[PDB]
């Protein structure tokens, strides 16, 4: 009717093509997962519609908080005896008076219980605390501490800003809104066990075949990366006519092919390959492929070395122009179906020492994810595994100590991930890789995944969740529906799991699976959607202003670059969408007004956009007055997300050990085709630029900036906010670190800013160091910037195994770095695992005293 047709023209907006063009697809598996099976997302809804409106609060404004409630020992002594001081704002008043309050409370109070004393104060559950300044709320039952605002407040020595305000005004600003189903959503068989044959799939011809000696088809079954059986070849035929009609016989068994099991493509010339392309060998209904089908195949492999492509994408190329390959590949006449678990149990059923062994399965378990398992080890696994149950962290290790061809050996296998003990959730992630891609282990994961994750462990780790989506084989599975979920559930990670998926769209390898993700999170949302299309249209409208910058690129600021940008957001229909919405890079910013003068184009070789907005809270300066966001168009910025939440990851591992690292990591998303936004530091600026364009010229600035009992902490912070940094390049592998690459607060804390590629391709530093000395080696306190440093890499040694399941993920991201796991191989370099950090101290220093000359 008329509100289903409104409806559906924003959420094609939102996503970028109208809802109407995902009718017109004749894929029954599309079809079939927009239907209702699907819609029971409306679950979300129900859950998060049931206590309205407070439900409806803790979804728009979900709590911010920290995964441990317990505060850090160095952190606790910056408190006063076990208290914090908290200013607490109470506004009753015609138009602007406040009035001031200040508490003595405990770190670990209740946020309601905040009001009781602050209500006290004033008179010598009817309010809500809010930050001053910014949309975040108190509303959930979380220590102080344990809430992001007032342990950062902790962090730096900040001063708390709390402000009282009534629930029902907040309350009033979530209007109901209701979930409708669409118009789509009102609406024997032979087992693969029991046919006694061997796998034989037949090439016809190539439609397209691209070529300009001879081609032929190089084919091969493989469950993840491993081959499940020796490669099959095709006579070689002219390229004029590549008719094959060649029924190619494989060595695997027919009832021997796992569930995962799945058919690579290569056509290939002399030995260069010309196009691959994947087949899963069954379906979402479990279902055997028989009949003739046709394949369009990918463009020439990935820029990777061996013919096949065994880890991609399973399915045909969006476009039909490209090379389609067209094959027979089974006829039993009948339905073949891959058996249920009751069959697959009773299967592994009817089949079925205190030595160095047992010290031996430790070893396997702490070892990283790239060193090698020797078959002999892997054999040591396979004879272990009513043992390796009491070891749950080997599970990674004995899933490649199977064999995939032996239908026995899976459905041993299958009876240990039903009683496998639940897992750490870092270790967990590991399972949904490239690699591991049985279902039943694709799901062990999910389970405990959605056990053990906390929100904002799954906010740290959501570009990773959403990277493995595309690992998975099928539209249809567990992992989407705890990503659609969470989505539904909490505002912040859907405001993030709506524009990770968004910024993915320009890909067409996932568009059609992330365009159905998207309409089924646009379509249950709530009010969020028109908050999200402000969003877009703001977005938007700058991708398009930077665009047509581009367009007078030859240009200097200060002019018609200037100029343009000036007169173009005063107009009415830019200036609108510019303002009154939340910021995309942080969901509690409010982009207001905007400040014309305020807002600019850097002068650097990427001329990026410095804008401006006005925070429109009544006590907007408790914590800032302006949110400063560079929006940048033409860099990708997938890179320096990870970088970055790698050092977030860093930093907090370092904060739990008791060392006192401050580096900052600034706030970065990717919203579209390597289109991005910025947190802006303020009070810093680039070394480049302290340097006025002599070596005592940095320290000097930091010395004037910093007088009487404060100099010690621009001193104290400097070396721990510079040795953070150094180790991070290092074991990162980060590029070339340039005076523009690196700024310094007012304070000392200094960070580091281009980021990007990494992994591959007399200092005035140091004087600060040695608090203005002319020799800093030869000073104390140079050994407290090499002994921190070196209490520091343990921490990292110890948590490598998370440096590399993280990095595993990004492989299918596009991003030319994580190409394969050969790329990964760069953090056992710098961390030397395999030794011990006994010995693993003397690589740091080799390295240190060579480009920086002794020292
Ligand atoms: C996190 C961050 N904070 C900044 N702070 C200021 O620029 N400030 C702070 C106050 C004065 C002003 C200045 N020019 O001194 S810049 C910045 C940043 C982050 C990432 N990339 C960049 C650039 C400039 C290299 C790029 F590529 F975007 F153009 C900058």
């Amino acid at each position: 009717n008329r509100e289903e047709k409104i409806l559906n023209r924003e959420i094609g907006f939102a996503i970028g093509m109208p809802v109407c063009e995902f009718d017109m697809v004749k894929d029954p598996e599309v079809q079939d997962f927009r239907r209702n099976i699907l819609n029971v997302c409306k679950e979300a809804v129900d859950l998060r519609d049931l206590n309205s409106p407070h439900s409806r609060a803790m979804y728009v404004y979900p709590p911010n908080v920290e995964s441990s409630p317990e505060l850090p020992k160095h952190i606790y002594n910056k408190l006063d005896k076990g208290q914090i001081i908290v200013v607490i704002w109470v506004i009753v008043s015609p138009n602007n008076d406040k009035q001031k309050y200040t508490l003595k409370i405990n770190h670990d109070c209740v946020p309601e219980q905040v009001i009781a004393e602050a209500i006290r104060k004033k008179t010598r559950g009817k309010y809500i605390l809010k930050v001053c300044g910014c949309d975040e709320y108190f509303l959930e039952k979380y220590p102080l501490s344990q809430y992001k605002y007032i342990r950062s407040c902790i962090m730096l020595g900040r001063m708390p800003n709390l402000m009282l305000m009534a629930k029902e005004s907040l309350y009033s600003q979530l209007p109901m809104d209701c979930f409708t189903m669409p118009s789509y959503s009102r609406r024997s068989t032979k087992s693969l066990w029991v046919i006694n044959s061997a796998l034989r799939i037949k090439i016809l011809c190539a439609t397209y075949v691209n070529v300009n000696d001879k081609i032929y088809v190089r084919t091969g079954i493989y469950h993840g990366g491993e081959p499940l059986c020796d490669n099959v070849n095709t006579q070689r035929v002219p390229c004029s006519n590549p008719r094959w009609n060649e029924w190619l016989n494989y060595d695997i068994y027919i009832p021997d092919l796992p569930r995962a099991a799945r058919l690579c493509l290569s056509i290939c010339s002399v030995h260069c390959p010309l196009a691959w392309g994947n087949i899963n060998l069954f379906d979402y209904t479990d279902t055997l492929v028989s009949g003739k089908m046709a394949l369009n195949l990918w463009p020439v492999p990935h820029g990777l070395e061996d013919l096949l492509n065994p880890i991609g994408v399973t399915g045909s190329n969006p476009n039909k122009e490209t090379p389609c390959l067209e094959l027979e590949f089974d006829w039993f006449s009948s339905v073949v179906k891959f058996p249920d678990m009751s069959v697959i149990e009773e299967h592994a059923n009817w089949s079925v020492l205190r030595e160095n062994d047992k010290e031996q399965l430790k070893a396997i378990s702490t070892r990283d994810p790239l060193s090698k398992i020797t078959e002999q080890e892997k054999d040591f696994l396979w004879s272990h595994r009513h043992y390796c149950v009491t070891i749950p962290e080997i599970l990674p290790k004995l899933l490649l100590s199977v064999k995939w061809n032996s239908r026995d050996e899976v459905a041993q296998m299958y009876c240990l991930v039903k009683d496998w003990p639940p897992i750490k959730p870092e270790q967990a992630m590991e399972l949904l890789d490239c690699n591991y891609p049985d279902p039943m282990v694709r799901g062990f994961a999910v389970r405990c995944l959605e056990k053990y994750l906390t929100d904002d462990k799954l906010s740290q780790y959501l570009i990773q969740l959403v990277q493995v989506l595309k690992y998975e084989q099928y539209l249809d599975n567990l992992l989407v529906r705890f990503l659609l979920k969470k989505a539904l559930t909490n505002q912040r990670i859907g405001h993030f799991f709506f524009w990770h998926l968004k910024s993915e769209m320009h890909n067409k390898t996932v568009s059609q699976r992330f365009g159905l993700l998207l309409e089924s999170y646009c379509r249950a949302c709530g009010m969020y959607l028109k908050h999200l299309n402000r969003q877009v249209e703001a977005m938007e409208k700058l991708i398009n202003l930077t665009d047509i910058l581009k367009q007078e690129k030859k240009d200097e600021t200060q002019k018609v670059q200037m100029k343009f940008l000036v007169e173009q957001m005063r107009r009415p229909d830019f200036m609108d969408a510019l303002q009154g919405f939340l910021s995309p890079l942080n969901p509690a910013h409010q982009l207001g007004n905007l400040r014309l003068e305020e807002c600019r184009i850097m002068s650097s070789a990427k001329r990026p956009l410095w804008l401006n907005w006005e925070n429109p809270d009544i006590m907007s300066e408790l914590l800032f007055q302006n949110n400063e966001i560079i929006f940048k168009n033409g860099d990708d910025l997938r890179q320096d997300m990870l970088t970055l939440q790698i050092i977030r990851i860093m930093e907090n591992i370092w904060q739990n050990q008791g060392l006192d690292l401050r580096m900052l990591p600034y706030g970065c998303l990717s919203i579209g085709d390597c289109v991005g936004l910025i947190e802006v530091v303020r009070n810093s600026h680039t070394i480049m630029q302290i340097q006025c364009k002599n070596s005592h010229t940095l320290h000097q600035w930091l010395k004037d900036k910093n007088k009487g009992e404060i100099y010690d902490a621009a001193i104290d912070l400097f070396t721990r906010s510079c040795a953070g940094y150094c180790v991070a390049t290092f074991i990162l592998g980060i590029g070339d670190r340039h005076n523009s690459n690196i700024m310094v607060k007012d304070d000392g804390q200094l960070f580091h800013i281009d980021f990007g590629h990494f992994l591959d391709h007399t200092q005035d530093f140091l004087i600060v160091i040695s608090k203005g000395a002319q020799e800093c080696t030869k000073t104390r306190e140079f050994e407290r910037f090499q002994e921190m440093c070196y209490k520091a890499y343990l921490a990292i040694r110890q948590h490598a195994n998370l440096f590399i399941n993280l990095f595993s993920m990004m492989l299918g991201s596009g991003m030319p770095e994580l190409q394969s796991f050969d790329d990964i191989a760069y953090i056992r370099k710098t961390l030397a695992l395999d030794k011990t950090e006994q010995e693993a101290l003397e690589y740091f220093m080799k390295q240190m005293n060579d480009a920086h000359h002794g020292g």
